């Protein structure tokens, strides 16, 4: 069952994120949803940008999704990020892992979202209402 891993600039959908990952075998599934705060390090923020180039940061994402999987017999995981701007509130990335037990889901879920924060190539641009902004090449 083919891999499920969406960059695009509309917003995310959970629905096809645990649809991707649903199945008669799988008991449980996690989803993580990251969504814009409206606070930065004490600062109000107004909006973000995330940029990527599409297949290098697929690329990263298989890395980690094949990570995710080998974990545990029968886990699947699935991957959405947004690109764009988005406002407080919007999901910028979700993620799901499903598996025969929650257990096994749990731990998929939560290893896919610190991998992807610590590895994958998707640039953010952050701007707070008082001029301050944040950039970096990760999210």
């Amino acid at each position: 069952s083919d891999v499920y891993c969406r960059l695009t600039d509309e917003p995310l959908s959970v629905d096809e994120v645990l649809n991707a990952i649903s199945g008669p075998s799988q008991g449980g599934a996690v989803i993580f949803v990251g969504t814009v705060r409206n606070n930065n390090n004490g600062h109000e923020v107004t909006k973000l940008y995330y940029e990527a180039y599409p297949a290098m940061v697929h690329r990263t994402l298989m890395d980690i999704i094949e990570e995710c999987e080998r974990q545990a017999d029968g886990v699947r995981v699935a991957v959405a990020h947004r690109t764009g701007e988005l406002r407080i509130g919007d999901a910028a990335v979700v993620i799901g892992a499903s598996a025969p037990h929650r257990a096994a889901a749990f731990d998929a879920a939560r290893m896919c979202i610190e991998r992807l924060k610590q590895d994958v190539p998707i640039w953010k641009k952050e701007f707070a209402l008082d001029g301050v902004e944040w950039v970096a090449n990760r999210p």
